[PDB]
RNA sequence: GGACAUACCCCAAAUAUUGGGUUUUUUUUUUAGAGAAGAAAAUUAGUGGCGAAACGUACGGUUUAUGUCAAAGGAGAAGGUGAUUUUAAUUGCA
């Protein structure tokens, strides 16, 4: 219906045509953006609090990969946090080890792979 | 000289507007999305007293009679008498 809509500019957008751009972005924000700010949060969610160090967890690096593959389908600013979360939880990793935390060493899976 | 640590200090970022990092001085506590605000506990009665009988009677136990069922023995195990003769005391039977 946006292909059929009044693209032949009315004055209501001729005022708004000094800051923003296409109406496809001005509508999809309203109905699609509420769900991607939920998806991003849900990926930070399961990575942030549930999987720190956690010896028992390959699924961490699964979610991480599947959320990196999510980035180049949709919005991009949820990736700067992605890289910096992976790093900050690596700085959480390599210091103390007082749990069932990852022995970052010769153990090929938990460290290298 | 003023302010500044969750930095008010740096980095970053456009459909992005909030993610990250860093300085000393003392103790301080063993983590950090929780525990509190339920899930079952105390209960006593206005619980009369005393108390039989006719009747009816179970599985049994011991003892006495009874049939039957194993192995045994035909010197046996030993019961029946006027079938016989003379005899004083003992044991006496063939």
């Amino acid at each position: 219906i946006e292909d059929l809509d009044n693209i032949q500019t009315p004055e209501s957008v001729l005022l708004s045509a000094v800051s923003g751009e296409d109406t496809q972005d001005r509508t999809d924000r309203l109905l699609l953006t509420p769900w991607v700010k939920f998806l991003w949060e849900s990926y930070r969610q399961c990575l942030d609090l549930l999987r720190n160090n956690s010896r028992v967890e390959r699924l961490y690096h699964d979610i991480a990969q599947q959320a990196f593959k999510f980035c180049l389908q949709y919005t991009r600013k949820a990736e700067f946090r992605k890289l910096c979360d992976n790093l900050r939880m690596h700085l959480s990793q390599i210091q103390r080890h007082h749990n069932q935390s990852t022995a970052i060493n010769l153990n090929n899976p938990e460290s290298q792979s």
